[PDB]
């Protein structure tokens, strides 16, 4: 096979989720990265985009991201999706939205349009305040607006940040639409979407049309779900199925898994699976007896949850290295259990076998929203522990630990932090792995119970341009606060 990592995550998912094969997980072929013919690695859509300094005054990372927004959205002949972590787009974000609704309307288009939030008044306000900046466009326009909290006690909402047009092209990654904290701020969030268009586009549309699906049953319960739509307009719970063509068009040769969870409260299991797991035992994650743990607890909630299995098999996959750029690793409980189980025991498999683990986080100094750990040393700590059930002890887990993995905070320039005085904030949910096959979406390596989705691509040369545009200069910067460093002999964990 040209596809190993692929192929490994695909028989995966197939085992633990086979009934939602096509709407919460997918794979397709015939994708294409979307990057210009200028700059060819631009599909990757990583902001600030301001590499080695600290004023960030050239973001050709924030320029390129509201643009290709703006462009995508433009270029629609029948619909735009999209959904995002409430609250609803605003600042420049909105501005890329409006002027791109209102070049499409100005090309003759009429589309429909769904906007979907999840939440912990408001969407009847942004859709009045849509309609308004948008004029005569509006006309054009069939428009659903809505907040959704699929449950109150697991804290489970939409999470995932996705804009799909005409089920062609597709934006997704970790962006919230948040113009204070990524914008207007000279501290700005540094984070990742990638552009896409082919079948894995379509992959999108019917995750969006299962979350909406959903939506649209609960619309009347104020507790769930707060909708607004224009007009006398109805809700729209499969947009993209009655719009789209189910044979979206080829754009490419990239091979893609489209891969989702959909939380808890909108369905309890895949009655189709047969999944049967190890879970793993005896960690000290649950810091409360009482708490329900989903991540490590709970084999109905992995069968609706691939999103999750898909992750850990991605770095179960690794033959040579894996480099993982997030927030954060751990969660902060309560209410979630502090770490995935499985994710770390996989890590350390791989260290235990001579590949190499770089982990990237943001610096506590965030806590200090962007951290959940005081210090590094709560995830090699971890680590090291589970290492040491399978290297024989904690002398051999903390050699193996030594010789096979970089562990740091992020930096983007030489200082330590902006030079306005705050620590840099790193919210990625980015996993490569051998220069070969990486993920972007909305899924946190840290325990969380929402609806989230991203892409696995296999694609050495989209992962090399992922390497020279991110990854190394990521890594560059970042090093000097390593606690651990394998490559130059940093063992101080
Ligand atoms: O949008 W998210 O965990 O990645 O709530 O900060």
């Amino acid at each position: 096979s040209a596809t190993p990592h692929l192929d490994a995550v695909e028989q995966t998912l197939r085992q633990v989720s086979p009934g939602l094969e096509g709407d919460v997980w997918e794979r397709t072929s015939g994708n294409k990265l979307d990057g210009s013919a200028a700059d060819p690695s631009d599909w990757l859509l990583q902001t600030p985009g301001c590499w080695g300094d600290d004023k960030c005054a050239d973001r050709v990372g924030t320029k390129r991201l509201l643009a290709k927004m703006t462009e995508n959205i433009g270029n629609a002949t029948r619909t735009v999706d999209i959904s995002t972590l409430a609250p609803f787009p605003n600042g420049a974000f909105q501005d890329a939205i409006v002027a791109g609704l209102k070049e499409s309307a100005a090309k003759g288009n009429k589309l429909k349009v769904r906007i979907l939030v999840g939440a912990a008044v408001i969407p009847s306000k942004y859709r009045d305040e849509l309609t308004a900046k948008l004029g005569k466009a509006a006309e054009n326009i069939t428009l659903n607006v809505a907040s959704m909290t699929t449950s109150k006690t697991a804290f489970s909402w939409n999470h995932s940040k996705i804009l799909v047009v005409d089920g062609q092209s597709a934006l997704t990654g970790g962006i919230n639409s948040w113009k204070d904290d990524y914008l207007d701020t000279t501290h700005p969030v540094s984070d990742v979407d990638l552009a896409l268009t082919g079948p894995a586009a379509g992959s999108a549309g019917r995750y969006l049309d299962t979350l909406w699906t959903w939506t649209c049953q609960n619309k009347s319960n104020i507790a769930s779900v707060w909708f607004a739509a224009s007009g006398n307009a109805g809700c729209m719970p499969t947009m993209h199925k009655d719009t789209n063509p189910k044979a979206s068009p080829a754009t490419g040769n990239v091979p893609v898994i489209a891969v989702g969870g959909l939380g808890v409260g909108i369905k309890d299991v895949d009655p189709k699976s047969t999944f049967r797991p190890d879970l793993p035992t005896a960690s000290d994650t649950k810091c409360v007896v009482g708490l329900h743990d989903n991540t490590n607890a709970d084999r109905d909630y992995d069968t609706v949850n691939p999103e999750e299995s898909a992750l850990r098999a991605l770095v179960a996959s690794a033959k040579g290295h894996i480099e993982i750029s997030q927030q954060d690793l751990n969660a902060t409980c309560p209410p979630l259990p502090r770490y995935d189980i499985r994710l770390y025991d996989a890590l350390a498999a791989k260290m235990a076998a001579g590949v190499k683990v770089r982990i990237v986080v943001s610096d506590p100094a965030n806590r200090g929203g962007y951290s959940q750990i005081k210090s590094l040393s709560e995830i090699s700590d971890t680590l090291r522990n589970r290492l040491a059930n399978i290297t024989g002890g904690q002398q051999a887990a903390k050699t193996a630990m030594c010789s096979n993995l970089q562990l740091a905070t992020f930096r983007s320039s030489p200082n330590g932090k902006w030079a306005d005085g705050h620590p840099y904030a790193q919210h990625h949910k980015l996993v490569s792995v051998d220069s070969s096959t990486f993920y972007i979406g909305s899924k946190n390596l840290y325990p969380s119970w929402l609806q989230d989705f991203g892409y696995i691509v296999e694609s050495p040369e989209a992962a090399k341009q992922l390497d020279a545009k991110l990854l190394d200069p990521q890594w560059k910067y970042s090093q000097e606060t390593a606690t651990v460093d394998y490559a130059r002999g940093i063992c101080n964990a």
